[PDB]
């Protein structure tokens, strides 16, 4: 009905189909136009940049004290394994 | 109709053709730079290092738990293999 | 009524029919433009960077 508006605007002023396109009263190629185009570029479009940035909350939604005690817990683990290790040689002998 | 509106305004003012082209219709040339190229930009264009810098920031910015985790076992890991390839050695002469 | 209020007002202007959607919020189109679109952009939508 907003096509009938403008239709019935323009044709006051006298200019009914090559200067008005606004059909779509069941068209196929507005039909495409919003269930293959319109129709695919609202949902699932938003993903890129804009949307990137709060897909990027896996890494983010955090706090840097989780990183440090995770650092700090790699490094414990990994002096752990070292004294392990050296253990291990002194009992081979 | 787009078109159609210009055409019409250009010969209201009197330059049909030849000084306002503006028609562009449907040409091979039209096609190629209309209905080829933008498609040939609108997607990998805003596709490249954008994407890569989104995936770079979701992986450990800010969030140091992996990476961390992954560095320091790394060290205990090669530490220990060392010491136990030194102790063979030293068995061995 | 909103509805109302702009038939009432095309109905002034001449144009006896509702050639202007205002289409009655109780009808099968009206509440699957309601109640599918204007509601899935309301609460999921929220979930970007900002939420």
């Amino acid at each position: 009905n907003l096509y009938n508006i403008l239709k019935e605007v323009t044709e006051n002023a006298g200019y009914k189909d090559p200067d008005r396109f606004w059909t779509n009263p069941n068209s196929p190629e507005a039909l495409q136009a919003k269930a293959i185009r319109e129709q695919k570029e609202a949902q699932p479009k938003p993903e890129d940049i804009k949307a990137q940035a709060d897909a990027q909350r896996a890494q983010s939604d955090a706090l840097a004290k989780q990183a440090e005690a995770q650092m700090k817990q790699v490094e414990a683990q990994i002096r752990l394994a070292e004294i392990e290790l050296k253990k291990q040689e002194a009992v081979l002998q």
